[PDB]
């Protein structure tokens, strides 16, 4: 059967693991050497067994027998070994982390060695794709590529579309849908190619999850995938390498981040703009195990709320507006353009935190105009993974002002300390109680009951419109990112 589908941004710079799993269509074309299940265990497709040492510091990896690639080139040791080592000396992004090498045995085994303990390396050896040792080359991959992926490139258009082909030297189960066209198109023509029929899979916005389309079905996966504010921790006056301002004189007291969490009502920005679509979220890691079971609050609380602020010592002025030492709580919140949702966030936001007293001016812009202002200004953003790196991402004094991580510089030792506790762990279900003490450890905290980083708002659930002959059956929660779905992929049915 042959699939047409529009489910996200188009992919920029070629289909490498060595280059970047950024992406996230590798999924399609690639395969790693481990799977994550729903208990956030891990299965394999490519290993028959895959043993961590006590120590935490080397990995043994037993391969099966008789893998291939796409283009019917054995899949041996050779090639994982090539991958590892050589994405790690790459030095193109691609996080190694404690990685030293990869020595081959035999044909069927590898060990891994690393320098220390690291309980995400096993996200690494979860999302890394393997290449083919003798054939690849950072020319022709990127644009023709081989995998052990589910399916295999056939033709690509730029702007247009991507054709792609079921993988008959796949080594896990098949589908219904022998080959899949990508068209790339923004979600209105999208959405329009739904209801004319020229599409059997599309994604949508959850706020046009209403109404009955034609011949098609609502599809909504559960998903980590959030959206949130960043505070500025620090008061104003400093400025980053690249000339920004860092830094809020209103956001930099905690009462007032603490009072604008509890204000929000979550629950009520779930039904009113995301259809019901969403769950509320008060951290950055909602519904996953590493999340701090007692970082929920009572939100929508607007006397809370107002005892927060007069107790720090904020008090409405003559005009309406909380004051403390001639200074109004006046604060601008930024936010990236071309998403109708994060518009309509920002502005019930807005709406939800005026009747305490808050003056919250509006700003949209693109990415690059937002880069500018994210590290003076609050700011809406939008994550998730089922990696645990995320709070690191978020929270880590190393992570200030990197890229778009930790844009408020949000610096606390203690949390530090945690972190890294959390990375030294041998697994990562020993790392997991660390994880949770980032948010409160009984004395300091990112989270609400500490210095309060983070307005959260919502885990998005993702929405589509499928073909009522198709089933995107199921799969681990989707993630930040495009392409998602695809983590199904093996599990779609058609059931005409
Ligand atoms: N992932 C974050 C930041 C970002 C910048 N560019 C792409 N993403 C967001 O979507 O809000
Ligand atoms: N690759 C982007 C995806 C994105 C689009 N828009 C926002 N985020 C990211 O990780 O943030
Ligand atoms: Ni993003």
């Amino acid at each position: 059967h042959t699939l047409q589908l529009a489910i996200g941004d188009e992919p920029t710079e070629g289909f490498d693991p060595m280059l970047g799993w950024s992406h996230g269509s590798y999924l399609l074309l690639h395969s790693p050497l481990l799977k994550q299940n729903e208990d956030f265990s891990w299965d394999s497709l490519l290993l028959s067994q895959y043993q961590p040492s006590d120590d935490g510091k080397t990995w043994l990896l037993t391969l099966k027998p008789d893998l291939k690639f796409s283009d019917g080139s054995p899949l041996t040791a050779k090639d994982v070994a090539f991958t590892y080592n050589n994405a790690a000396a790459s030095g193109g992004k691609v996080d190694m982390g404690n990685f030293l090498s990869a020595e081959v045995i035999d044909p069927l085994n590898v060990r891994i060695h690393l320098k220390a303990p690291q309980s995400t390396f096993v996200n690494v050896l979860g999302s890394l794709g393997i290449v083919s040792a003798d054939k690849y080359n950072a020319k022709t991959y990127a644009q023709k590529p081989i995998g052990a992926g589910p399916y295999r490139l056939v033709s690509f258009q730029p702007g247009q579309q991507m054709i792609v082909e079921a993988n008959p030297y796949y080594a896990g189960n098949k589908n219904d849908f022998d080959k899949l066209i990508f068209v790339f198109l923004d979600e209105d023509s999208a959405f329009a190619a739904a209801q004319s029929g020229q599409l059997g899979v599309v994604r949508i916005p959850p706020s046009m999850a209403v109404g009955s389309v034609n011949n098609m079905k609502l599809w909504v996966r559960p998903s980590v995938e959030n959206r949130g504010i960043v505070f500025p921790t620090t008061p104003a006056g400093k400025k980053d390498a690249h000339g920004y301002p860092i830094g809020n004189d209103v956001t930099a007291d905690v009462a007032i981040r603490r009072a604008i969490n509890y204000a929000i009502n979550r629950q009520l920005l779930a039904d009113q703009i995301m259809e019901g679509h969403a769950i509320p979220a008060y951290t950055g890691v909602q519904g996953l195990p590493w999340n701090n079971p007692d970082s929920a609050i009572k939100d929508g609380d607007i006397d809370k709320a107002k005892q927060i602020l007069e107790q720090a010592g904020w008090q409405l002025n003559s005009q309406g507006t909380r004051e403390k030492n001639g200074l109004p709580a006046k604060i601008t919140l930024w936010y990236t353009s071309g998403d109708t949702t994060r518009r309509d966030l920002a502005q019930a936001l807005r709406s939800m935190l005026k009747p305490i007293g808050i003056d919250v001016d509006l700003k949209s812009g693109s990415w690059e105009t937002v880069e500018r202002n994210m590290h003076a200004n609050p700011t809406l953003f939008g994550w998730g993974s089922l990696d645990p790196m995320e709070l690191y991402h978020h929270y880590s004094s190393n992570a200030a002002g990197v890229e778009y991580y930790n844009p408020g510089y949000y610096k606390n030792p203690m949390v530090d300390k945690h972190l890294q506790q959390a990375l030294d762990a041998p697994t990562w279900q020993q790392a997991v109680p660390f994880w949770q003490q980032v948010d409160w450890d009984g004395t300091t905290g990112a989270g609400i009951r500490g210095d309060a980083a983070w307005a959260w708002l919502l885990n998005i659930q993702h929405t589509y419109l499928a073909n009522n002959c198709v089933d995107l059956g199921k799969g681990t929660p989707e993630i930040h990112g495009s392409w998602s779905l695809l983590n199904s992929i093996d599990s779609w049915k058609w059931t005409c």
